């Protein structure tokens, strides 16, 4: 049916991810996002069990799209002659973390603790469903401002999780780890932890630590804001130059800086409402 199932509103944005529109499901007035990807631009394809050939993003989304609210849910999708159309959740009111940090500057550590913990829980979900996101960064994290819940979006650079090396990458370079920069090689989990250190720095300092390749591979972390010694230690650990020296998610979540996290609703009440 298509445009009889959804009322299409204004363009939300466009780019390497395609074109996304604000929308509404006619039946129950659910707010949704409608994402158009050209077939000519899809680099990675996969298949659903029944042999239907789809973009990898749709495979990845179906693997993670089960109830847990830390990841954006794919509600439906459609194939057209020259494109696919994806229908996704849209929180309302919503603000992406990039926008939020631009607006507020460096976050208080209590708030960055809640946000970062929620991102950790969301990435563990992905990994347990067999999915590596590969483009974790402030822009790809939406804040449901009423609930205080963070959601991960855009699995368009993602891959199936595997234990062997990756030699391809189409995410954001300034969140990519030094082994990618030097050797065009990385492993999934240790690369993820590096990008989380970039994200945590970004949260507590209000900008990312490295802009150029030379900075990425040099691994000197200079703090431009006041950041507690515990928080600096977690960041520096995630940003270890040698992959095997980086923490596991368990080690991250057992770190002293990560104890006594606020709940999402408390986060919303204290910091968002």
């Amino acid at each position: 049916p298509l445009e009889s199932q959804y009322q299409v509103g204004p363009l939300l944005g466009s780019g390497g991810f395609g074109s996304v529109y604000s929308g509404i499901r006619v039946s129950d007035n659910l707010p949704v996002a409608i994402k158009h990807v050209e077939k000519d631009r899809i680099s990675d394809w996969g298949e659903l069990p029944n042999g239907t050939r789809v973009p990898m993003e749709v495979v990845l989304l179906k693997k993670v799209s089960s109830g847990f609210s830390g990841v954006i849910r794919l509600l439906d999708w459609f194939e057209r002659p020259d494109s696919f159309v994806l229908i996704l959740e849209r929180p309302e009111p919503v603000q992406d973390l990039f926008d939020f940090i631009t607006e507020r500057g460096a976050l208080q550590e209590e708030l960055a603790r809640s946000f970062f913990w929620q991102v950790l829980e969301a990435v563990r979900h992905c990994h347990n469903c067999g999915v590596l996101h590969r483009d974790i960064k402030d822009e790809n994290i939406l804040i449901d401002l009423n609930r205080g819940e963070l959601k991960l979006i855009d699995f368009g650079s993602g891959a199936l999780l595997k234990d062997t090396v990756y030699t391809d990458f189409d995410g954001t370079r300034v969140y990519s780890p030094p082994e990618w920069i030097r050797y065009h090689r990385y492993h999934g989990r240790s690369a993820a932890v590096w990008s989380l250190g970039i994200l945590l720095y970004d949260m507590v300092c209000g900008d990312i630590p490295f802009e150029h390749d030379e900075e990425i591979i040099g691994g000197q972390v200079f703090f431009r804001q006041r950041v507690s010694s515990e928080c600096q230690h977690l960041i520096r650990w995630c940003l270890a130059l040698r992959p095997s020296d980086r923490p596991t998610f368990e080690e991250i979540q057992n770190h002293p800086w990560m104890q006594d996290v606020l709940l999402p609703q408390e986060t919303a009440e204290i910091h968002l409402h």
